[PDB]
């Protein structure tokens, strides 16, 4: 029963996948570094700095009600009763931060519009979620996958990849995300050979059966994922016990993340992935490096994960080994901001700004949250914070990259994102950004290091050969025959042969004919 | 400081939500009892719950308890009552499934919630037809019809009576507002226009309600007023055309029905009204039961005592500094008490419950009649479609068996759009309403037995009739207000639309309805 509670005139709750889906009959696991401790650390950050800038609420404290989702959206949910049980110890909550996983904030967003509690996401990005006639009070600072399915299918459209192969993770995220892929992929003229999906409790035997149907589709080598984290590490896993080589191609969910292929990395080799366009918070480096055992109490979880990282033990631990080097620390080395740490710090001060700005106008005496706001109306909160406009925390240089924090009609963020390759060449395993996508593809593809060094080839059927061979469409728009043609005929095209007529031959090359001889 | 409600504890718990208390006035919560839909309502519930845990046909090995709970008739405050239900999942009994929500807004609400946990909830009285989307109510079942049906009864009887011009007055929330929106497109289909379309709603006191009045008289042709009301807000309209003593003839929804208690205290400005509620009939053995309860005997109720002193205007230990302490003889009785019109719909609620439980229950556990492991952790989902599929003779308390006495649920889980008429009268000197008709998918009802405003059949038409003597009818665009033409001297009537020239040797009569030779 761990959560993070911090009074202030005004409390904002927060949502995080601290830790990872407890296997079996837990609840919850390990902890989820990079994605649940940055990301909550993040927050963290935010509040104080809002709570030491003297032109953004000042005059009111901004204290904080945080807590686990443990990656499953009916733990969320529970966990989530916390915030509207305020509204009745408890901490009254002006407004949530969160939901990593779609399924979480889908869920936490239909209780919570029940009490008028507005939502801001920072890393949600189902479609579902576009709809305000079913998330009326739920906002996010990045965009939907109707943008990210496009840039994924643009991407194959180009390497004319044509026959593939996808999984996806059960769930609002994979399957909604999956479901736009498909569209944009059949008006495209790109088949699928098999359609995949992992989900709910699934072991081994579940992603094992997934590669060897994979494998049954062998022209098939590019395989498009739209999967949860967890589920990608598990699936590329899976990949690696039976030697299994495709070339991925992966959106957010798997990301920039290198926890995803560790003890893996030969088998992802190559893979390209996506992730929402971002740039890291310099401070954050700072505030989240400084940070150690002894000097962040406030973190109920940091030990744990103190412990995980650094392969630790103190004395807050099971019955281990190897106590733990005093001198260990958070740095350049073993530390690397997490991608979307921007959307978090950004969701959080866009729910400052909305606050301050009702402040202003309902206590236009005092900076203090007078009597008229006791109460918040959350109906009007969200309808003077979708409409809200402002320059990215400091944090962000420059002012020209439109770096401005803003919500849609339907309160999304802009579909803008980057193409990332999983390469090795210095030995040890990263991602390069190969391209980006803002309305358009964009990417130099010779940058790019493909999988068994040659650019990948996905098509349903074996190409035909030059010297006589003419392509063939049977019943469908992806797969063909090839007819070698009678020695007298030429391809008049690609898929037709005509024959030379009397007294003339087709050309060694095929592409016309030449009178004969004699 | 203190919060009420009822726990008794049980193999298995339903929850309960009444509008015990009415909406509570400015800064408090919840405000007056609410004698009929309220206590009433709740007691039929414990009734039924009673004659359940003593039946050895239904669910015998498995006692039912309850979490009853307030809803202050307002659906925030249910809602924050309910959640009381889903923490219970987690001193907290766990809720097998929800009686309630009299309201549709406060039955939306809790829909809303309870289908996040899978809690499966059957309303008695929430007409709403937005509730038979189950795509957004999927765990939300009733023993009442959607408005859908409600709205076209309303109509026809208008357009029986050939009421086409008429003002309409909706409460504002999911009851009023697609109440009316369905009374609207049912009217249009059947040429009724409306004057105007007056809305009262949330927090509104006496110039809101005045201020429709004015709208209302402002429209004098619109003798007509459809009414698509919460029960409180109806009470409010009449006693604001009750001020300005306006007169109107009424046509009120369930919402209105067949109460009294709306009508005290302007009697006569309601005179003449017409109203709609569901088919029902009333529960024999509740009335014996409602009957037998009093201060003494019933403490499982905490709300009773307040319900006693305000129907009787007593007082005894348990009240505020007042006055005149109260007659220990008193009593519930057929000449004070009548059951709610609704009453029927609460029981067959409940039962329809527990007949789910109870095939859940044979289904899952097959050794005994006991709530074995198999069912200690219900399956709500499943639970819901098992109870969905529930067909039963209504709870031994309804004669006979042809009158399709069978409680069931459609494919939205709505009950059957029946209704009756009634019409507010007082010959007997005393105001009570007396069944004129009905609706099961054609209006029926017997004209001669109603008792108009102002003993002459309303007639409710846009424009003021033609002079006889020579004006002729004459429609515009519209197919609801007209205008009359004067027609010349020598032309004849030849039908009320329609002047025809008599021709030469011909005059027309002072009657207008033919013409006669002329002398000379
Ligand atoms: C097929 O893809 C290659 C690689 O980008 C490209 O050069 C070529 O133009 C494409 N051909 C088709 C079918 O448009
Ligand atoms: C309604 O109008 C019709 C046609 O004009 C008439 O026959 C009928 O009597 C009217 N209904 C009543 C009873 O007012
Ligand atoms: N975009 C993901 C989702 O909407 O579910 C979200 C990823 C993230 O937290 O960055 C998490 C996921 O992997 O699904
Ligand atoms: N049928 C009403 C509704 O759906 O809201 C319900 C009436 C009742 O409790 O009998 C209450 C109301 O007044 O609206």
């Amino acid at each position: 029963r761990r959560e993070i509670k911090i009074e202030g005139d005004l409390v904002l709750g927060g949502l995080f996948p601290i830790n990872e889906k407890g296997t079996g009959t837990e609840e919850c696991g390990r902890i989820n570094e990079d994605r649940g401790i940055q990301r909550l650390e993040a927050m963290l950050f935010a509040i104080d700095e809002i709570n030491k800038d003297n032109y953004l609420l000042p005059g009111v404290k901004l204290g904080v009600h945080i807590l686990d989702t443990c990656s499953r959206d009916t733990y969320a949910l529970e966990q989530s009763l916390e915030f509207v049980r305020a509204s009745l110890i408890p901490l009254l909550i002006a407004g949530v931060i969160g939901g990593s996983y779609s399924s979480v904030s889908i869920q936490v967003a239909n209780l919570l519009r029940l009490f008028q509690i507005p939502q801001i996401s920072y890393a949600s990005t189902s479609a579902k979620l576009s709809d305000k006639s079913r998330y009326d009070y739920f906002a996010r600072t990045v965009p939907p996958d109707f943008y990210q399915a496009k840039a994924m299918a643009e991407i194959l459209r180009f390497f004319n990849w044509t026959y593939v192969s996808t999984v996806a993770s059960e769930g609002d995220y994979g399957e909604t995300g999956i479901e736009a892929f498909e569209q944009e992929a059949r008006l495209r003229n790109i088949c699928i050979a098999t359609a995949e999906k992992v989900g709910r409790s699934n072991i081994r035997k579940s992603y094992d059966s997934v590669i060897r149907e994979l494998l049954q589709k062998p022209n098939a080598r590019v395989v498009v994922l739209f999967m949860r984290s967890d589920d990608s590490r598990e699936l590329i896993a899976a990949a690696n016990r039976v030697n299994a080589s495709f070339t991925w191609v992966a959106s957010d969910g798997w990301g920039a993340q290198e926890s995803i292929v560790k003890g893996s990395e030969h088998v992802a080799y190559g893979a390209i992935t996506l992730e929402l366009a971002s740039h890291p918070v310099r401070q954050f480096d700072r505030y989240f490096q400084s940070l150690n055992p002894y000097n962040n109490h406030r973190n109920p979880w940091f030990r744990d994960f103190w412990e995980q990282k650094f392969q630790c033990s103190l004395q807050n631990k099971r019955n281990h080994r190897q106590v733990c080097d005093k001198h260990l620390a958070i740095d350049s080395s073993n530390y690397e901001q997490e991608s979307k740490i921007m959307f978090v710090v950004n969701a959080v001060y866009a729910m400052a700004h909305a606050l301050h700005k009702m402040q202003r106008t309902l206590c236009p005496q005092t900076t203090k949250l007078c009597d008229a706001m006791k109460i918040l109306d959350g109906k009007k909160l969200y309808k003077e914070y979708l409409l809200k406009i402002q320059f990215t925390a400091p944090f962000n240089p420059n002012k020209g990259a439109d770096s401005i924090v803003k919500f849609d009609t339907f309160g999304d963020g802009m579909g803008r994102y980057n193409v990332f390759n999983l390469q090795q060449t210095g030995g040890k395993y990263s991602y390069l950004k190969v391209g980006h996508w803002a309305e358009t593809l964009s990417l130099d593809v010779d940058s790019i290091h493909w999988s068994r060094n040659s650019v990948p080839t996905s098509q349903c059927s074996d190409p035909c050969a030059p010297n006589e061979m003419k392509n063939m469409q049977p019943g469908d728009v992806c797969c063909w025959i090839c007819i070698p043609c009678e020695p007298y005929e030429y391809l008049v095209d690609e898929f037709t042969c005509m024959d030379c007529g009397p007294g003339q031959w087709p050309t060694a090359d095929l592409s016309g004919c030449y009178n004969l001889p004699e």
